[PDB]
């Protein structure tokens, strides 16, 4: 009856671990640029799916539509935004995506001690761990056609886990699920997301839908 997972446990590179103390016991005001870089890594991967299906129609088999779904949920106080993305696999999960350090981000590090917001080291291509500005565990579920549908999950700490998802199967595509803390709680109203996509996001070339409940 009980069905038994595999699960596999992995540890952020040390400037990362670095990178995400700081970023999280370190108060910074122009945090809403969260949503830009998320947006920005979903609207890439529509991109990369987009020149796919160039070269490659069957890629779409696993769907057609291309845009981005942000469902702020009140009562879970999570922030989930969905994408029908080119999507990623386990590899580069583990490789280009929670392991993205590299011989410089020292500098970036101290520049954030130094009193530097997120809006500048996020161009190191660091963009993807702003979750943490606004939520304490992210959970980033995505499927890539070359493999299987993967969760990973992190509350920081220096280490991750990551597992096939037996959950349910998106087909195609990215869903990040923010944890949002308490003080962060203004987030999941849509007069305060709307705000910021309309201000940073506005030229997206792929369509945005909030789901209010």
């Amino acid at each position: 009856p009980m069905e038994e997972e595999e699960v596999e446990t992995f540890a952020f590179q040390a400037e990362i671990a670095q990178l995400m103390s700081l970023i999280i016991n370190t108060f910074y005001s122009n945090k809403e640029i969260f949503l830009r870089e998320l947006i920005s890594n979903s609207s890439d991967a529509l991109d990369k799916i987009r020149y796919e299906t160039l070269t490659d129609p069957s890629k779409l088999d696993s769907g057609k539509e291309l845009h981005i779904n942000l469902i702020p949920n009140k009562q879970d106080r999570t922030l989930t935004i969905v994408d029908t993305g080119i999507g990623m696999t386990k590899a580069d999960l583990i490789n280009n995506l929670g392991t993205i350090a590299k011989s410089g981000t020292k500098a970036f590090m101290e520049a954030l001690q130094a009193g530097a917001d997120i809006s500048m080291i996020g161009q190191f291509g660091v963009g993807f761990y702003s979750a943490y500005l606004v939520a304490e565990k992210v959970t980033v579920i995505t499927k890539h056609n070359d493999d299987e549908q993967y969760a990973w999950e992190s509350s920081a700490g220096g280490s991750f886990t990551v597992r096939t998802d037996t959950g349910e199967p998106m087909g195609r595509g990215t869903k990040v699920i923010l944890h949002l803390k308490e003080d962060q709680t203004e987030y999941l109203e849509e007069r305060r997301i709307k705000e910021i996509v309309k201000k940073h996001s506005q030229f997206i070339g792929y369509p945005i839908t909030l789901f209010v409940e």
